């Protein structure tokens, strides 16, 4: 499997390796339970640098990212993030992702592991009408996510510039424990939290000043088990599992980052699917303990209306809760039916998106 440069520091403390996208990295050090609270009740630090980051420089670094993603990069302001996703010719979607405009001639793309080659191959081959150029900055950046309510009061004391300034997606260069760092209010856990990208040789010494910190304010490292408990209750999609190539963004209830009034590809694809939307995403909450996985199928007295897309089970509201693509005219409140193997129909609840919300900002 591939490592993080943080891989010894997870090894050393103790967690229990996964294998995720080709990348052994943590589930858990101590408990999936324990890390998602620590997100929910003070902070949570989470090593994402299995992630990737590309780098578009050049005079129309701008228009190539607002040619390829569905969002609206063109106007966005230096220091600005945004959240996107990337759709082929026919608005399938490729992989969503986040784009930093550090200036109008550099931009960051940030991906999710499983893509990265996918994705970069498919931006590489759509630069030639730009005057760009697009490289893969991956095998030498690392990412760190600090997550939770009392996150900015934790980290700041090692940051030489005011967090407080920066604003929900939005980022700014600074020195985190010496070193230089990315810093952008951003996450993937529904609370107040930041991300910082850095040199994958200066991985090592900012977890472990940033751990010290922890350990103070009963803080804890955190594994992709509670990384994903935490963007489910949050209700965020995880690419590859609510969303791939055969949905477009309206069915996945991301219409919101798609701007039908500029160019990009899709487009076309897009305007005519807008206007049969018959898939929706809902959230759904299971009776029991039991964990609803991908594929089960969705039933709806009887008749089937769709399948499971994500599921897991909810510490924050204690309730095994899950994601489905049903049909239109699933309503919230309806009770349906989840068959798990063996015919067994478990009861579910179509409820409000989205499960929970923290502290995040703005
Ligand atoms: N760097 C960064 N980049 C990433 C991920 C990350 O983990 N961090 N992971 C993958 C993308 N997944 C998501 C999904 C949702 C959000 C998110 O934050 N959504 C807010 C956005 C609000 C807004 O833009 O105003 C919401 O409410 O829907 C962030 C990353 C790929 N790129």
């Amino acid at each position: 499997m591939k490592r993080t440069p943080l891989f010894e520091k997870h090894v050393e403390l103790g967690a229990k390796m996964v294998d995720f996208a080709g990348w052994e990295m943590p589930l858990y050090y101590t408990s999936i339970f324990e890390e998602v609270m620590a997100v929910r009740k003070s902070v949570g630090m989470f090593d994402v640098s299995h992630m990737g980051e590309f780098l578009v420089k050049g005079p129309e670094a701008v228009s190539f990212i607002d040619f390829l993603i569905t969002n609206d990069f063109s106007s966005l302001p230096d220091g600005k993030a945004i959240y996107s996703v990337m759709c082929n010719e026919n608005g399938g979607i490729i992989d969503d992702l986040v784009v930093y405009k550090v200036s109008p001639d550099e931009a960051l793309m940030v991906v999710n592991a499983a893509n990265i080659e996918k994705d970069f191959n498919w931006i590489k081959s759509h630069s030639k009408n730009f005057d760009v150029e697009v490289s893969n900055i991956s095998d030498t950046t690392a990412l760190i996510a600090f997550q939770g309510p009392k996150a900015q009061e934790t980290l700041q004391e090692l940051v030489e510039d005011g967090l407080e300034e920066i604003a929900y997606y939005s980022f700014r260069k600074s020195i985190v424990a010496g070193v230089e760092t990315l810093v952008s209010r951003t996450g993937y856990t529904g609370e107040d939290g930041f991300e910082l990208m850095l040199e994958a040789k200066n991985a090592p010494k900012v977890w472990d000043a940033l751990m010290n910190l922890l350990r103070k304010i009963d803080g804890r490292p955190a594994g992709l088990g509670a990384r994903d408990v935490c963007r489910l209750e949050a209700t965020y999609l995880l690419y590859g599992q609510d969303m791939d190539e055969n949905t477009n963004p309206f069915e996945v209830g991301l219409s919101w980052v798609v701007k039908l009034n500029k160019d990009f590809v899709g487009k076309e694809a897009l305007l005519k699917a807008k206007e049969k939307v018959e898939r929706k995403l809902v959230a759904l909450e299971l009776s029991g303990k039991r964990i609803a996985r991908k594929g089960y199928e969705v039933l709806k007295n009887g008749e089937r209306v769709g399948e499971i897309t994500s599921g897991n089970f909810s510490p924050t509201l204690g309730k095994s809760i899950a994601l489905a693509l049903v049909s239109k005219s699933v309503k919230i409140g309806d009770q349906l039916g989840v068959v798990f193997p063996g015919g067994k129909l478990v009861e579910a609840l179509v409820v409000k998106k989205p499960f929970y919300r923290g502290s995040v900002r703005r």
